[PDB]
Formats: structure tokens, sequence, C-alpha cells
């Protein structure tokens, strides 16, 4: 199991002002650290964020919080079930900033909630360094769904921070699942709203901060571009491995998705258009299935493309960050509907 850290810093908070904090499993015998960030959407105004306070308040406070979670996937410790790194030191960073892992803003007496996810992420490596990071080789930051753009948006600012505290040898790496989205029409078009106009109104809700160099490029007015993966990623310095599944729920529900041509030709075209954003993304996993999410369930090592596994193209691209043979890094599937590929989960 994995054990809580209540986070030192009490002013690093969740929605609610309540500290945020991490699970740890430490490994003495490694120096390599997998930092995993949770998903479940977002918030954006006063009325939605009440609504979500209500039925998803574990999303938003860390009262009710317990003090083990098990590691699953790529945070377990047993060879059986994680191939990859089953020997790494784990840590599970709870999500209950509801702002895309994107936000530096306090509660005060303008801001009901704190939206503090750039900040919670900086606080827990601050935090872990103390605790034996500061004798790693390799920091993974890793995420599934909105935590997946939470790593395109923080991967670049971990890197500078180790860099500018004295520690340019920990090498920083991003693992981004199911968190490459698409800015496209919906299928047929209150919280009615498509995510770029959410994701607008919540970076001023939030104070919602993005990388510099996507920043740079697309000015003020125009950040939201930066939460959509084929946009950020161009600017990233750091090492990505995108996963994706070409017909994701997360997607086809932002959609407006629940078969006739019309339809048919639609799902058609999302799945070349994922196909075609991950073209130049030399390390990346993206089977033809319709699912969401895949990192931390028991059963990731299941599915496979061009016959290789998620744990083996990981390994593969640890191997070519010291082309190999029978080693790929790059697997993106060409067939054109969900389950054309027989290993999908069912
Ligand atoms: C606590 O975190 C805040 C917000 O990131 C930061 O401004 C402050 O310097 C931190 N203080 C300590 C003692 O870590
Ligand atoms: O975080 C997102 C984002 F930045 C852009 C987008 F289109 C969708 C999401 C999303 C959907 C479910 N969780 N997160």
């Amino acid at each position: 199991d994995l054990r809580l850290h209540l986070l030192l810093n009490t002013s690093v908070t969740c929605n609610d002002g309540s500290p945020a904090g991490y699970y740890l499993k430490e490994s003495r015998g490694s120096r390599r650290w997998l930092l995993f960030l949770e998903g479940g959407w977002y918030c954006f105004n006063r009325e939605n964020c009440d609504s979500r306070y209500d039925t998803m308040r574990r999303l938003m406070s860390s009262r009710d919080w317990p003090r083990t979670r098990t590691g699953t996937g790529i945070l377990s410790s047993q060879p059986e079930e994680n191939p990859y790194w089953w020997n790494a030191n784990m840590v599970f960073i709870p999500y209950c900033s509801s702002d895309v892992w994107s936000g530096a803003s306090s509660k005060s007496e303008k801001n009901e909630y704190a939206f503090m996810g750039a900040l919670i992420i900086q606080e827990v490596v601050r935090e872990l360094l103390g605790r034996g990071l500061s004798g790693a080789k390799v920091l993974l930051l890793a995420g599934s769904s909105a935590g997946g753009t939470g790593v395109l948006l923080n991967v670049d600012r971990v890197a500078e921070q180790l860099e500018k505290l004295g520690y340019p040898a920990i090498q920083v790496r991003g693992l981004a699942d199911s968190g490459w989205f698409l800015d496209n029409k919906q299928y047929r078009h209150d919280t009615t709203c498509a995510p770029t106009e959410a994701i607008r109104r919540g970076i001023r809700y939030w104070n919602g901060v993005v990388p510099e160099r996507c920043r740079r490029q697309f000015q003020e007015g125009e950040e939201w571009n930066c939460f959509f993966g084929y946009k950020v990623y161009p600017t990233l310095r750091s090492p990505v491995f995108v996963v994706q599944w070409l017909f994701d729920e997360a997607q086809l529900t932002v959609d407006n998705v629940h078969v006739q041509e019309g339809l048919r030709l639609y799902i058609q075209n999302l799945g070349r258009e994922l196909r075609h954003t991950l073209k130049d993304v030399p390390a990346s996993f993206a089977p033809a299935c319709l699912s969401h999410e895949i990192i931390i369930r028991s059963h990731w090592t299941d599915v496979q493309v061009k016959g290789t596994s998620l744990p083996r193209a990981l390994h593969c691209w640890d191997r070519s960050l010291h082309p190999l043979k029978g080693c790929p890094v790059h697997l993106v599937d060409s067939c054109p509907w969900p389950h054309c590929n027989p290993s999908c989960p069912t």
C-alpha cells in the first residue's frame, strides 16, 4: 500500500482550503520515481463547483481521504502486475483542485474556492526531495485523463524547478494517458459548454498557468490553446510518451456522441484525425478502442498494438533514452473502427 502524507506547507490547499497531499511507497534500492496525477474532469464557475462539492467532494477536499491506498497497474510493486517499473518509488497525487492541474489561486475574501493544481505539484516535489528524491536518476511525471493533460502542462516546470534548486542530474520525463484531446466540431451542438469555452472561462476563474513557450506563441486571451496536446506538445523540452485511445470516451462525450451513415463517418474521421496528430510523436501508444484511461488499471498489461504491449513499449522508451531491433516506441493502430484491434478492453 501507499501511505498518505498531508503537505507540511498548509497554504497549499485543495478547493475548500483543506491541505493537499500525496500517497508514497518508498523503494530504498531504487533511483527511479513515479509521480502519478489523478484525473476527474473540472469545474469552472461558482454554480458548477458548488454542485461538484455536494457529490464529488473527495475531488475538492482532503477531509475524507483514507490513510492508505493500494498501488495498481503502473503503481503496483509486483512484477506480475507491473513488468515496467515494479521496483520504483511510487507516488499517487490526489486531484483536489478541479483545474486540470493548472491553477495558482488561493481561497480568500473574493474567492470561495482555491485552485492550486500547479502549486500542489511543485510542493509535492519540494517535500519529496527530503525523503529520497534528491538521489533520483529519473522522475517520471505520469497522469490519466485530466491528469494526463496536467502532465503536458507541468512537466517542463518540474524540470525547471529541479534545475534551479541545483539537481541537474535528475532526468524529468512525462507520461500522458488519455489527456490528448481535439478541439473539433461536435456531432450535435449552461454547463452545453464545449471544452474550448469551458477552459477559456476556467483559466480566468482559476488563475490558470500554461507552459512558457506555448504561452509566448498564443499570447494573452488564447492560453486555452495550450490545454490541447497537439498544440502544446511541440513546445515542450522534456521527453513525453503519449498514450491515447483513438476513440476516447471522454472525447466522444464532449462531442455529444452517445449506427447510421452520418455518425459512422463522424467516428471514422475522429480516429483519422487523432492518428494524424500523432504521426510525428516518436513515443506513443494509440490503440483503436473505445475506452478511457489505462495506466493504473490492473489489466493494463493486456492490450497490444502490432503485437507489443504497453509495458513493453515503455521499457523500449527507457532503452531509447540511454532504433532498437524488435523494441518499438511508436505504436499507432491504423484500422478505422473501435474494437478492430482484438486486444481492446472488453
Ligand atoms: C508555501 O507555498 C506557497 C505557495 O506555493 C509559497 O508561496 C510559500 O513560499 C511556501 N512556504 C513554505 C514555507 O514552503
Ligand atoms: O481536461 C480536458 C481538457 F483540457 C480538454 C478537453 F477537451 C477535455 C478535457 C477533459 C475531459 C475530461 N477530463 N478532462
